[PDB]
């Protein structure tokens, strides 16, 4: 019931969450909590948290009408990475995997 590019973008959503991606992906699995990780400053620099539980779950209620409003969230939640930490972090390390895997396979979408 997905249209056929929002069946491309839930397969790279289920890739980005599978064992084969977790050593870099894991940072981005839940919202970042803020107070448990002391990140204090979180939520006055980044105004728009995303995370892939939450493009998951934006998914499976259809919230998404395109492709492209799927790959503004998990491009938001890149940017927010980049923004928060600092360039040389280990997180941002992650983020450019990640978005390696995602930018190369959403590519590849159907049209
Ligand atoms: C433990 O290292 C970190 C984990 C995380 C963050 C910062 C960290 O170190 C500075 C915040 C972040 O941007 N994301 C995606 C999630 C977790």
């Amino acid at each position: 019931k997905l249209s056929e590019q929002l069946k491309h973008c839930n397969g790279i959503l289920k890739e980005l969450l599978s064992k084969k991606h977790a050593a870099y992906a894991w940072p981005f699995y839940k919202p970042v909590d803020a107070s448990a990780l002391g990140l204090h400053d979180y939520h006055d620099i980044i105004k728009h948290p995303m995370d892939l539980s939450t493009v998951k779950r934006k998914m499976e209620n259809r919230d998404y009408r395109d492709a492209q409003e799927f790959a503004a969230d998990v491009r938001l939640m890149f940017s927010n990475c980049y923004k928060y930490n600092p360039p040389d972090h280990d997180v941002v390390a992650m983020a450019r995997k990640l978005q390696d895997v995602f930018e190369f396979r959403y590519a590849k979408m159907p049209d």
